[PDB]
């Protein structure tokens, strides 16, 4: 629900090990990032963090915004949110992405697609392949490493 | 049918207003431009300016060129033209473009497709969404702000 | 035995991109035309500085072929192997044999260059097969810009431009 946890921790972190220290919700961006990636920023409608986003049009008084969604309305993938300005960082669907995305509440090689709420689910229109299994961060919060490369063909 | 108007105006322009000054036909490129965008150039066959283009092949003596077109042959979007060299600047369909494009003689949010002449029309195989109403520059020339983000 | 050895060397060197081979003479190629029709040619005829290029461990010999992702027992990371159809992931534009690393351009980025063809005139529609070879026609926008050039009794290359997916 938030990039940074709302409640402050009561304990320090044990910074000794180096394994399995990347399965956190505050892991913004992608696991493998190219210097030739196209990155945009939009006004955020809701909390579309780590979800497929779509274009949301108001009454014309205010500019275009982005909200979590999928299906035929999918426009990109949100990889970061600046909360002070409400700015959602979006990687366009034309550009391929590899990273941790929210999964609907799954094995490597299974084909995934974005549902109505911008959540990955097992399969049609979007090329997404899971590179790992679901990792549970909360009772309803599951993340999964996936590679999204364009849109499929009907 | 030229980016730069041929008939030079008889009056000086008044630079007093900062609103509604970009709704001209000589506004080449895009409104939102990324420094990592891929930009190609090709020989132009006709005037494909501000239209969707397709690859056209000749007899074989000369190289391939780009001509205004759509359908399943759509290759990219022509954003600029150098008239001296007849060189059309193309953004491939694999790259996403946001800018003013020619509309066939539509409200923000309407899905659009490219016709046989590279003109956007209201609706199948291209992701084009109108971001503004049709602005009429000439009695037959209409433009529209559209974001293209690939195929469907 | 040695003749069979030499025959296998010939086969594997024809398979390879730039095999090591000593020559008794200095071959002279003074003309500057049709000098680029070699198997050791660079990945792209027209290359942009904004192209996204990845590298992956290779399974088999996917050079100048369409590549797809493949997974094993999970002990080792995913690897690219020659393939096409609906499983196509990218195009292998280079290979480094010492490190066994295939340099690949994803299907989300348009590519133009010489690719392996099935054993064709310009302006024809091409599709990737199960082996990653191009064949005359589909779900990929691949168009041939030239005719098939034959370098070996089974090796054909063709100049092709591939730009994204083809809806419907």
């Amino acid at each position: 629900l938030m990039k940074n946890p709302q409640q402050d921790s009561g304990l320090l972190s044990n910074s000794i090990d180096f394994r399995d220290q990347n399965l956190i919700f505050s892991n913004s961006g992608g696991v493998c990032t190219s210097s030739k990636d196209k990155i945009e920023n939009y006004p955020a409608k809701g909390y579309p963090y780590k979800r497929g986003v779509k274009l949301s049009f108001g009454d014309g008084t205010t500019e275009l915004e982005v909200e979590a969604g999928g299906g035929d309305d999918l426009y990109g993938v949100c990889s970061d949110i600046d909360e002070f300005s409400g700015m959602a960082t979006v990687i366009p669907i034309t550009n391929n992405f590899t990273g941790y995305l929210t999964l609907k509440k799954v094995n490597p090689g299974d084909k995934l697609n974005f549902n109505q709420h911008g959540e990955l689910e097992k399969v049609k229109s979007v090329n997404a392949i899971a590179l790992s299994k679901a990792h549970k961060l909360t009772e309803d919060l599951f993340i999964v490493l996936a590679s999204v490369f364009g849109n499929r063909a009907i």
